[PDB]
């Protein structure tokens, strides 16, 4: 991650009010970008939006990504040259209940930012965060590697699998590599899941969950306490986007395509697992009572020269960190920052 | 295909203005079912629907796909127990002028549909009209195979494998063979492409084409003559997509799945021989001057199915339904016979 | 198939005592080919082999395969410019009691083939039969593609199948395309199976036992009536394994892959009518008396068709009629030999 | 690994006169196994064989596996319970040369081996080691998965490739898990390469030749810098094909399959770094002078279904690896380090 590289860049982030967006955009700014973001209200209440102040550090719209027409205008009005599309409606299920939105919101949604960075023009790279859900569902033991078939069960999966083949065929027909001459812009997608970090509210994920159980100091109910699954830090994935998008900037075409990002196999665990780390970190008042989706990664080591640098362990523990010193009135803003150089500082 | 079994079925047809759905239309009027179409204003003039007047027979109504509750009520109106989902922007290269259109029309047009049929119920057969271009292009020799990866080049083609994938998911989430003694629903997709016949008069289209120079006593100059495609007249496909109907209907979820509809390869010929066979059906004021293929092995072990008519028998009936409509043939009559004949093949 | 190309020839024929052999060895010699067999003697009694007087127009030598060194100098001898690899176990049955000797011949018997061409040079095509059956079996609806995995449940499916990876890597190593100019050997594998026609007495295979029962006037007893396999007259394949040798001798190492060739599934017919059709074709003396499967082996030709202009020539009714004519002939006293040669005619002048 | 389920076991190894074979044989022993061995005389000098007197508890036999009917009565002899099959020409260098006697000896070989355990009867497990290069090569950058195709560029590569299609045909035809209650054998695959550690003085390698410069005290000449490959120590893939092995043992069919060993790939270090730990653990004496892919295995069936996994990671290997050489050079007894080191493996985490 090069700091000077980020310094000015126009950087416009939909999805800017969520979790992983919040994230990414705090990091963009404390860098130095002009970033802009496009997202509908924030997701919950609380929110890493208002805690750690995301929109003072930068120019924040709320709006619909379906509506076609004023993000066409938003992106028009910036000039980005760095386009992170992260807004979605990122809920399985939610999506069983809301199927339409579902895809009005995660293909369409798609379809019309890629139409407004085509006639705007400009953009140098484009990350489109899909997700790691995309895959049609082998229900095997193997990671999945980025040349498999796109599919997904639920609407939620699936429409990300559509995204997928949405910006696959935008790439071949207006951004064309062998037309990269004339139209400079290198569009990709990112794959990745099960992103963990403080700030994240959304309960009906697990880590919201605990932490929520935890400061009410009653015990969390957990679902599937044997479910095994790729935990990783929110920066993790994070730093390979942004990792990614300085590669579509300087580079070009080349990196135009599908990345994998998560956690070393060695790393997963089971949910039981990460409730008793997580317990024992916490202290007084924390308690609990009662194959899996994976990712090959070798693509984005052997050609991003990509690598994860936190732990499940260190992981965890920055969480508790994290939500204890929101609980205890600490400037989030601030506290949140230091976390991401901290980050950047680990080698 | 049984003509009692479709004697009083109420049978929903989006697309019904255009080519295909107006002889499906056509062919489900003859069979006595109650049919119910739903479309914008026929693509094209002349065009098939009016020309063989396909809306005398049925209920035709005007409406957009992209108009969610309008086409939610309009199912629930007519209370379907089969559908034919035909509609979308079906032009690769309008496609590129309009990518959004192509992606609204063909995955959220498919997403509405599968929306209203879930919340009105009562529908027991869903035939879904993708594309032969749903598949990822390998670009090789061989013919597809309905297991392999769903993509597609440019924006109709990945719009028809979003489809694709949209009805998978609507299928395992709403209407999963597991449940079906509850919904009692069962969903299919059909991928079918270079369809052939009297009464198309899509642009580009290269039959439709070698008609427009026909019909102008002016030669027609082909620029690739050892291109090769899987044509087959329309019926053939169609048939197909009856037959599955049926399938689905009385036997249920087994049949909710992807089928490929397709010509033998063995039938397989290159443009230059097509003009030749053409002008020679036409006569006096004729003249002139690997490839994506599907495996369709499943249609034939599962269903039964198979093609009846070889290219040469095609194109002599594409010639004499074109010079029939310029003579001032009632194409209406002059269509239905085409599909007796059809069905009388064997 | 152009016959100008076979005149003079020298072309090494391993498996010319059998029938697949025996047949390929009465074609390259009525065009003109001079043809060196080398094979174990003929596998029945009777066979196409003395039936059809196989070895009269040709050099016959009688050794096993797996001796490599007799081998070697039986082609170093003859310094052939083709060759033809069709000797092998090949019975599923058989290799279920005879594992062993089933991989010794079928793979060790490839693997000295092809160091023998190795060492004694000058050989620019070469054509390695193994067998539709090299396939690993994902027992589905479709035909197979060159490009699909190799493998075999039986002995004798599995040898084919390290057959074919034994041909890879001796053309990978040896004959690699990319050095070509120096060596100049184009290896090639060909897969087909169901093969039938006139002179082939091998046991318990239908075609044969219809007609040991036509020939004893013995109601012919089936089965399974269902029972559906891509069959195909023997010289339907044989055809695309000449026109490969030629493209290969003359064009190189860009045909030196793997290729399928097997009739149009259209053709596709159960024994019920295959029984039916030839009770029909052979008259007075003919009659019949009776688990099904999901599927059937078979193969996607794709290849053959797009890159060697390759097509069958006749459809299964028309091979049951031919085969039938056949056997009466040979029942008759009839001479096998020019019979035969007929045969190949009727089916090179066929369109 | 079950130190009381080994005791008393009749346990045939072939090769066990290599350096795989050697370390394997060394183990089994240990843990009170009864051991017989069949192999051509040790491949090199020195070797594991004779240094770490691998003979001494145990049956020795040398024999071609190439001999069926001396394999067979070798077999019938000894009655094993478990079967070990190692035995091959391994080198890929050599098979351009010798491609017939490649073949020879890893399929015929392979074939020889599972008719005498087929005749001879009463074989409960059978483990045959083929190689990670049995793996039809796509030259990318993935790890392979057990489902994927057989094949192989040059005879010995090309040559296991044929052993796993042998394996896989004598279980379906004749081991069938179906009737396992019948035959009572159940029959394995195990993939694995890059196989490192003390006692393996085979030629051109990348580890024994910089032992080879060290002890002589030379510079050793890096000729690959940045090639990268998944090397493990070679107790790693042991410890699974013996972990299998009871598997199949005592659980049956269930585990007659193919199986991936290797390292972790976070574990993935370029042979410059290797070098640079291997000069610092050495010491006095020790000095060296100066491709987007690499095969490399997915292990994630051997980890769910066996729970293997590596216990070593590179630093910690290297350090037993120069460890092991300088106390061969320094007279040390080398049988009774050798059962140390495994002991020391064994106890890890
Ligand atoms: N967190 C994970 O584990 C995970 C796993 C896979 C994929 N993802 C993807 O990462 C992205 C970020 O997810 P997240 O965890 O931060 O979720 P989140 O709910 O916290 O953030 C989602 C963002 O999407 C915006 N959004 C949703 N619908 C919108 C619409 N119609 N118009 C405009 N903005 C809209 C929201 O306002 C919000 O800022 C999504 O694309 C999600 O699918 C996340
Ligand atoms: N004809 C072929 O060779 C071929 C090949 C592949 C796929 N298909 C598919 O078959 C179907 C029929 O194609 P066709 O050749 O008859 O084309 P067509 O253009 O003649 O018919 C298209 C129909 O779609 C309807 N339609 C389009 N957009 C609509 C919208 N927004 N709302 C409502 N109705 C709408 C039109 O009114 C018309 O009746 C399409 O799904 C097409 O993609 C055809
Ligand atoms: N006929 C089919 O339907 C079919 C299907 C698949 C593959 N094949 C393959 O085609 C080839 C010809 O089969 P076919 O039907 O003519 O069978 P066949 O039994 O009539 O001919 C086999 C030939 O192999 C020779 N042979 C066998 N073992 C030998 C050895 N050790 N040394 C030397 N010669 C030996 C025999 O002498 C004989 O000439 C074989 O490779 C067979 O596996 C045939
Ligand atoms: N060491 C590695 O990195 C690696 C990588 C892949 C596969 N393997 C496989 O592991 C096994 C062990 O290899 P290794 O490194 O110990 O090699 P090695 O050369 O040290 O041992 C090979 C053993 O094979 C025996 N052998 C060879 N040919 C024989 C024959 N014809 N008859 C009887 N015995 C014969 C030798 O006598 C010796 O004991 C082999 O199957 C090899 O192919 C090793």
């Amino acid at each position: 991650i090069n700091n000077s590289f980020w310094q000015g860049k126009r950087v416009f982030v939909t999805g800017h009010t969520g979790f992983k967006g919040g994230w990414l955009s705090l990091w963009l700014q404390t860098m130095g970008a002009t970033v802009k973001g496009y997202s509908l209200t924030a997701p919950t209440v609380p929110s890493l939006f208002e805690t750690a102040r995301v929109a003072d550090g930068m120019q924040s719209e709320i709006g619909d990504i379906r509506d076609q027409n004023k993000l066409l205008e938003s992106i028009r009005e910036f000039q980005p040259e760095i386009v992170f599309h992260m807004a979605a409606q990122p809920l399985v299920r939610l999506s069983y209940s809301e199927p339409v939105e579902t895809y009005s919101t995660n293909v369409m949604g798609t379809v019309y930012l890629l139409e407004a960075i085509r006639h705007v023009g400009g953009v140098k790279a484009v990350v489109n965060i899909t997700s790691d859900k995309c895959y049609d569902n082998k229900e095997w033991i193997w990671g999945y590697r980025e040349n498999e078939a796109m599919g997904g069960y639920d609407p939620y999966s699936n429409s990300k699998g559509c995204a997928e083949l949405v910006t696959s065929s935008y790439r071949n027909s207006f951004f064309n590599p062998a037309n990269y001459g004339q139209h400079g812009t290198a569009v990709a997608t990112v794959r990745a899941g099960n992103v963990i970090g403080g700030g994240d509210w959304a309960l009906d994920r697990i880590v919201p969950d605990i932490l929520r159980a935890f400061e009410q100091s009653q015990p969390v109910i957990i679902r599937n306490p044997h479910a095994i699954r790729p935990w990783q830090h929110v920066l993790e994935p994070l730093s390979g986007y942004l990792l990614l998008a300085q590669k579509l900037y300087t580079d070009g075409a080349e990196y135009a395509e599908g990345w994998n990002f998560g956690p070393n196999d060695a790393d997963a665990t089971p949910v039981k697992n990460i409730v008793e780390q997580m317990v024992k970190y916490w202290g007084e008042g924390a308690s609990w009572q009662l194959h899996y989706l994976k990712l090959d990664c070798s693509k984005a080591k052997m050609q991003l020269g990509w690598h994860p640098r936190w732990n499940l362990n260190t992981t965890l523990e920055y969480i508790v960190g994290w939500h204890k010193n929101w609980l205890s009135g600490t400037d989030m803003h601030e506290y949140s920052i230091t976390e991401i150089n901290n980050y950047m500082n680990t080698k």
